[PDB]
């Protein structure tokens, strides 16, 4: 039995083989993207990259319980292949999330400038957890116009007030190496509940564990890098 | 003989077989999305929708010249499959364009609210036309620890696009595509013309066009607008 709530210094396949099947409620995975940003992100070909990816995906799917949720980050191009692969495995597509980075980067002169990233969101069944009221976003200028057209329409004889926490979150996200904590927070608030178990087999700086712990979720995870693991476990403990 | 610069009332498969191979520089295609918005947009299965889609794609690819470009709109989910199909046909991926509609109309309570649309942009070779200076957009400025003045012509356009509002595509969006990926006098193809947006913008930009739609009312009205 693998110790929960501590990041382990393990290869993802070794780690995954130690995880109990059907024990995980949410898996949030930011894996290699094949962009050659490091030795672990360099592959000989696109097929080798996909074979590696599909191998870890298969194991992660065995870990999810019957209604579990899955989020996988990658470039849009790699997500096209991963999306079709997940459909072929029986997973249920929920959303193609677009992270609009709006950074200063991506400049190109043979094509539009890059930088967006994709998050695929699938679930094991149609009875997954989706806490929509916990991830609402601030109302726009245009939501307020709609609010004005409905203000005079009474409900049950009285004025109706729209939710004070904002509008339902959509699929194109914009925020203020590690993923932004607010981004991972939206994922964990929407697709898990307090005390559920969250898995991340490429922990990196430990963002998934850190945010899971702050939100009262349990986590299980690993990274092959000793320095990253020790540094993240230290952050978790204070 | 197939008339150039006219929208034809034809089925897309018959129309494409009349178009000469290797004659087109840019194809801008907004096809069925399988969202059941009409009889032509309703398929019995996803597999049937993909078989139909690959059939018209194969013919479109034959119409592009050796360095031609292709834009195909669809939902993100269907573009995942179309993207992989285009890669298997030897086309070169350039961008996964995200159209963020900023549509205030959310009501999903089982997943995030929908509305985004994707435009896949591929080329036949690495020597395609890409007029990056014709599609710059609006942004001293902090960048890398330094302070800079913006390029006065605007910044290079990226891949997540915001353009307000069958539902005809926004003329400004289609204009960005035709300015980026074609030149004056090139030929633009669209085999699912609908209201005629691709033809109208192409004509306003000094490009030639050819296209079709099976709907007689759409073709006549579009041809009306083009003639005026
Ligand atoms: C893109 S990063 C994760 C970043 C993380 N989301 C965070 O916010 O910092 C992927 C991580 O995968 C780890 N890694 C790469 N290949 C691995 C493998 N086969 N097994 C385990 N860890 C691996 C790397 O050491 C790196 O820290
Ligand atoms: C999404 S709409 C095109 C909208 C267009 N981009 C516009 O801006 O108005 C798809 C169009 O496909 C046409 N259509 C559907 N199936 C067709 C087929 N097999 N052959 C030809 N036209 C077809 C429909 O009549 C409809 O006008
Ligand atoms: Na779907
Ligand atoms: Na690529």
């Amino acid at each position: 039995m693998l110790e929960i709530n501590k990041i382990h210094q393990m290869n993802c396949f070794d780690f995954l083989d130690q995880v109990e099947n059907k024990s995980v409620q949410l898996a949030v995975i930011d894996p290699p993207y094949n962009l050659s940003k490091a030795d672990w992100d360099s592959f000989d070909s696109h097929n080798e990259f996909l074979a590696f990816t599909y191998r870890w995906i298969d194991k992660v799917l065995d870990k999810l319980d019957k209604d579990g949720s899955l989020y996988i980050f990658n470039t849009p191009f790699n997500c096209a292949f991963i999306c079709q692969y997940l459909v072929s495995k029986g997973m249920i597509f929920q959303n193609w999330i677009t992270w609009d980075k709006r950074d200063g980067m991506g400049s190109a002169k043979r094509r539009f400038s890059t930088g967006q990233e994709t998050i695929l969101f699938f679930s094991k069944s149609k009875n997954h957890t989706f806490n929509y009221d916990e991830v609402r976003v601030p109302y726009e200028s245009t939501d307020r116009i709609k609010h004005a057209s409905e203000k005079g329409i009474l409900k049950n004889g009285k004025r109706w007030f729209p939710n004070p926490n904002g509008r339902l979150c959509g699929e194109v996200w914009h925020f203020s190496t590690p993923k932004p904590r607010d981004l991972i927070e939206r994922i964990i608030r929407a697709s898990s509940n307090p005390n559920d178990l969250v898995l991340d087999c490429f922990m990196g700086s430990g963002t998934t564990a850190i945010v899971a712990k702050k939100l009262g979720r349990n986590f299980i995870g690993c990274d092959m890098n000793a320095e990253y693991v020790n540094q993240a476990n230290f952050v978790l403990n204070q």
